[PDB]
């Protein structure tokens, strides 16, 4: 496993009403960042990334654009929701 | 309170049904929806976490987007809102 603890964690169960913050990916700067643009529950972000056809481009892009995430963190959090929906989608 | 379309939808994973397995997604309905993007029934999934499951935006984007009245509505969002309460 080449995984981080916490997408090991957010894809293992059901996230039901998480924070944003238990993303892989998503630390608290860009956490804070996220909830101030409105995205205050990994749901509302699964939302997002459901709404985008699970499109990899256009995710990542999309959370560049808003929270800046950099290559990285928006590889992990992109990560994290696809394994997740695969598990419970 | 419910049809059949309604509990075979919330019994199991959403996988890759298309929009119209959704209860009150008709052919007319889910065509409309088809055309604006809205295939797949998890896309629309995607709006409705978007919209953080608020029922009455929710519905309104419903009507918005491919014209559904109040009934039609109303069964899409029940289904929705019961399959995230079993596996969300």
């Amino acid at each position: 496993m080449t995984t981080s603890q916490k997408h090991r964690d957010f894809v293992a169960e059901p996230m039901g009403e998480k924070p944003v913050g238990s993303l892989a990916g998503i630390g608290e700067v860009l956490g804070k960042k996220l909830e101030e643009r409105g995205f205050d529950k990994a749901y509302v972000v699964l939302g997002q990334f459901l709404v985008l056809k699970k499109d990899e481009d256009l995710f990542r892009e999309w959370l560049k654009d808003t929270c800046g995430a950099n290559a990285k963190q928006s590889r992990d959090c992109f990560g994290c929701l696809r394994e997740w929906c695969d598990a419970f989608l």
